[PDB]
C-alpha cells in the first residue's frame, strides 16, 4: 500500500551484540523514523535501496519487526546493505526507500537456520531489485538530491 515508502535518519548504535558478529551489520535510525512508518508497513523483511550521505546509492534489505523494550506497541527497523564499508557511519544520514516486501519473520531453532535464511534474503534481494520496476527507483530524485 505505501509502497514505495522514502525516509532519511542518524545512523544510531542499537543494543544487545551488533550482528556485526555475523559479518551482516544492521543500522538504526532514532526511533522517530520508525514511528512516523505508515500502519501498513506490516512487520516483516523488506528490500529496496540505500545510501549515506551523499554516497552511491545500493542495495539493501530492511528487517521491521516490534520492539520488546518500548511501551506501547512500538515496531523497531534495521537495515544491512549490500556494500562493503571501509568505515563505520554512525551519526551519518541513511536515505533508504523501501521498495519490496519479501517475507514476514520467523522463528529460528538456531542462529545456523537464522544466518542461512538472512543470507537467502539478502541474495533474493539483490535479484528482485534488477527488474526494471524496482531498478529504476535507485535514480529516484530522493536520491539526487542527497548528493
Ligand atoms: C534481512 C534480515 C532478515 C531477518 N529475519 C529475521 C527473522 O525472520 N526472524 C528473526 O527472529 N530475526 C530476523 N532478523 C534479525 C537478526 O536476527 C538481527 O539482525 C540481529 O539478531 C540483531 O540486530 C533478520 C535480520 C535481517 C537483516
Ligand atoms: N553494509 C552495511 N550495512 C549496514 N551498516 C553497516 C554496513 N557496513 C558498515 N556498517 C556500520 O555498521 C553499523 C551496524 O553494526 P551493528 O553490529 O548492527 O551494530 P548496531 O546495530 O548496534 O549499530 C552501522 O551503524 C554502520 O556504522
Ligand atoms: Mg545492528
Amino acid at each position: 500500500r505505501h509502497l514505495p515508502y522514502f525516509c532519511r535518519g542518524q545512523v544510531v548504535r542499537g543494543f544487545g551484540r551488533g550482528s556485526k558478529q555475523l559479518g551482516i551489520p544492521t543500522a538504526n535510525f532514532p526511533e522517530q523514523v520508525v514511528d512516523n512508518l505508515p500502519a501498513d508497513i506490516s512487520t516483516g523483511i523488506y528490500y529496496g535501496w540505500a545510501s549515506v550521505g551523499s554516497g552511491d546509492v545500493h542495495k539493501m534489505v530492511v528487517s521491521i519487526g516490534w520492539n520488546p523494550y518500548y511501551k506501547n506497541t512500538k515496531k523497531s527497523m534495521e537495515t544491512h546493505i549490500m556494500h562493503t564499508f571501509k568505515e563505520d557511519f554512525y551519526g551519518e544520514i541513511l536515505n533508504v526507500a523501501i521498495v519490496g516486501y519479501l517475507r514476514p519473520e520467523k522463528n529460528f531453532d538456531s542462529l545456523e537456520s537464522l544466518i542461512s535464511a538472512i543470507q537467502g534474503d539478502i541474495e533474493e534481494a539483490k535479484k528482485r531489485l534488477e527488474l526494471p520496476e524496482y531498478l529504476k527507483i535507485k535514480e529516484d530524485n530522493f536520491f539526487q538530491v542527497s548528493k
